[PDB]
């Protein structure tokens, strides 16, 4: 019906995009990362569905949780978790960022 | 600049509605934000404003979002706190209005 989320803060707060080319072996992976003080989402274009993930607490790297994947980023390079498909959460999917 | 603003498929219909909870006697304005599969929760609680994504679970509707996970079932809802409760075992219960 409509092509965007908008989600309305407090008018001080400023809020920063950016997008973030990973490869994941052979494939590319586009992220976009939404940042609002210390609220942060990111979008992940995967092959089949579009996620939009929230930052949720970690000991280290910066982690992220929404629908069924966990996405974990430290320094350049990050993991893809299913939970489905590896409830485990042993056996990511490894990326780099470009 | 007071808004984060997400694209997606210009076909995908994005819902907006707010739902005011009760956590014992104080207030809490959840804004859900709903497009296809993506479930997301805006929760300004007293002190701050969180957004929690909607995550896997066995029942009801959870959703994780900084050191909050915010589960909702039928009219009620518990919100747990991973830094004060990190056992998450004395969630703080509300219901909506």
């Amino acid at each position: 019906a409509m092509g965007e989320i908008t989600i309305k803060l407090p008018d001080s707060v400023k809020v920063s995009t950016n997008s973030i080319l990973y490869k994941c072996g052979a494939k590319d992976l586009s992220v976009t990362y939404y940042n609002a003080g210390d609220i942060s989402l990111a979008k992940l274009e995967l092959e089949d569905e579009t996620v939009v993930a929230s930052n949720v607490i970690s000991g280290s790297g910066a982690k992220y949780a929404g629908s069924v994947y966990i996405w974990w980023t430290k320094g350049k390079t990050a993991s893809l978790y299913n939970l489905i498909d590896n409830p485990e959460e042993d056996k990511p999917i490894s990326c780099v960022e470009q």
